[PDB]
């Protein structure tokens, strides 16, 4: 179809430049990477030191790069635990200039009693989902290891 179609050009013209994670009441930086982690078809690993599961919010940084306009540039995110979700994150960032770069800023609340990092690391798988309103443009997975 031609939404197929356009969810095509959309993915090819895009690009995820860098992230970064911060506790969001020290504002100190938790990770950071420069590698595109929402690629679609292939597995991601990330590791994160264990104390962000103790942190109330953490703050995200996530840079990008799109060659096409889009109207409601948005993320649905699930955290997967053995494959079971625990949690479901919808955040929007709204209209994207064509050929534009931009930092989206996002706060992520915790909900709700957290599992040991010993029992998560390497049984947590994050997908994301982007969107530009009902379009699906990509699906990626990332699977954490807390250190
Ligand atoms: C390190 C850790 C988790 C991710 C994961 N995976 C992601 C992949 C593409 C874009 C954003 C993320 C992201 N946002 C997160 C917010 C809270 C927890 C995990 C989150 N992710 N990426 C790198
Ligand atoms: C604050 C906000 C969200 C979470 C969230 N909450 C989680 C709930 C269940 C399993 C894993 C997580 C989780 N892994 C994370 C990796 C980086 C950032 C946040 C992460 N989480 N933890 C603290």
């Amino acid at each position: 179809s031609a939404k197929d179609e356009r969810a095509r050009e959309i993915l090819r013209g895009f690009k995820l430049n860098w992230m970064n994670l911060r506790d969001a009441e020290t504002g100190k930086i938790l990770w950071q990477g420069t590698e595109d982690l929402s690629v679609p078809g292939v597995e991601h690993e990330a590791r994160v030191p264990k104390k962000i599961l103790k942190c109330k919010a953490v703050s995200r940084e996530l840079n990008f790069s799109s060659t096409e306009q889009m109207e409601k540039f948005r993320l649905e995110q699930k955290v997967y635990f053995k494959g079971q979700c625990l949690e479901e994150w919808f955040f929007e960032f709204g209209f994207v200039i064509p050929n534009s770069t931009n930092t989206w800023q996002s706060l992520i609340e915790a909900a709700s009693q957290m599992m040991p990092a010993s029992v998560l690391t390497g049984n947590v798988i994050i997908e994301t989902k982007f969107f530009d309103d009902d379009l699906l443009v990509s699906t990626s997975r990332v699977r954490l290891f807390y250190v």
